[PDB]
């Protein structure tokens, strides 16, 4: 399944032909950076990782990426070309990135890009910054809908990664607001083309409660995001343990029952009631203390496996492919080759099947 674009049915994701289904998939950062360019094909072919991504079931690449990469001659700066990579050489990020969209469409893979930081110095909580205004953004946006509109491959668009403090959902503040910011911005994107999903984070804070950054959607029952073009709005939200940021509710004595609860709160509901579908975006451990296993385990049950309940369940993309991701490790290991059987055997019954090629 996975053919042509796609669109929302209540709480599932459609392909063309009206089949559900379930984006099972993997971050792989480097766009973002300043490297300019996916990390690890210094040890790798881009086709090599690509076909390794997909034999390990993994279906779908979330792509991070920094407006950095759109200013005109930006190179990448850490890719090896000996008896690989041959034919990146001398490309652009932008021309780079087209050829990893490219392969990945046709072996049976798809790609939602994600604007994850506002320039490769860092993330930023607000969706602008004096160096890059809002304006820039949804050039941005725009420009690479306009890249890619008619090849499928790229199902959507990840707005702004991790929006938090002081971002507010529905204040009404337009220099605050993400929830006005992503109409804004989703609107935009819609008007190059209306095919395309749109994939809306939430903040950090709502009513005096705080989540993890690009996590709390306690507001979107409220007020939900309103766009042009009716079924291509998929909220998202992150969740992390310990590994990342010790939260008091993993020092609960009730703990993991206790976590259900938090989900369901800040996400989890808007599944639960068949709002539209949710998207865990990003999601990862180093699964070094007891707790984050457990988290894992928990977690991966309360996504829904895919045996019991198929495409209506939560869409998901892990946290990371990469090795050199500090405080949750990857997939792969150090060496950009073993794979972290182990880590890797905990999503198995959360992963889904690979789509048509393109
Ligand atoms: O992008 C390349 C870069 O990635 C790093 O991995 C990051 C992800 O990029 C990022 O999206 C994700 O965001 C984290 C953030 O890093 C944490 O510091 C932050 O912790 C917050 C917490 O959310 C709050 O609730 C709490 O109150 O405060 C703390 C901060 O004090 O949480 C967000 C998640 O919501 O984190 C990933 C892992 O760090 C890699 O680390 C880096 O090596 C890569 O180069």
């Amino acid at each position: 399944a996975g053919g042509g674009y796609w669109h929302t049915s209540g709480r599932e994701i459609l392909d063309a032909n009206n089949v559900p289904v379930r984006i099972a998939g993997i971050n792989w950062f480097g766009f973002e950076t300043c490297n300019y360019v996916v990390h690890g094909l210094w040890s790798r072919d881009y086709r090599s990782m690509l076909d390794q991504i997909k034999s390990l079931g993994y279906n779908t690449i979330r792509l991070p990426y920094s407006d950095d990469i759109l200013k005109p001659g930006t190179m990448p700066n850490s890719i090896n070309f000996y008896q690989m990579n041959q034919d990146l050489q001398g490309l652009t990020s932008l021309q780079v990135m087209d050829k990893i969209v490219a392969y990945a469409g046709q072996i049976g893979l798809r790609i939602i890009l994600d604007r994850h930081r506002p320039d490769c110095s860092g993330q930023s909580a607000l969706w602008y910054t004096s160096s890059v205004s809002e304006a820039t953004w949804i050039s941005d946006l725009q420009a690479l809908a306009q890249r890619y509109k008619g090849n499928p491959t790229v199902v959507g668009f990840d707005l702004h990664n991790e929006p938090h403090d002081p971002a507010c959902w529905g204040c009404g503040d337009p220099s605050i607001d993400w929830r006005l910011a992503a109409e804004r911005a989703g609107n935009a994107v819609l008007s190059v083309n209306p095919n395309l999903l749109i994939f809306v984070e939430g903040v950090q804070s709502y009513n005096g409660d705080s989540y993890w950054w690009g996590g709390n959607l306690q507001g979107a029952g409220q007020y939900p995001v309103v766009l042009n073009v009716p079924n291509r709005l998929v909220y998202s939200a992150h969740d992390y343990a310990t590994s990342v940021y010790p939260q008091t509710w993993f020092s609960d004595p009730t703990f993991p029952n206790n976590m259900p609860g938090i989900w369901n709160k800040n996400w989890g509901y808007l599944f639960n009631q068949n709002i539209a579908p949710v998207w865990l975006g990003e999601f990862g451990t180093t699964l070094q203390s007891t707790t984050d296993q457990t988290w894992l385990k928990t977690l991966v049950q309360y996504l829904r496996p895919t045996a019991q309940y198929g495409a209506d369940s939560f869409q998901w993309t892990f946290w990371s492919w990469n090795p050199d991701s500090g405080d949750t490790g990857g997939i792969l290991k150090d060496d950009w080759q073993t794979v972290d059987t182990v880590k890797d055997g905990y999503l198995a019954p959360i992963k889904s099947s690979i789509f048509d090629p393109v």
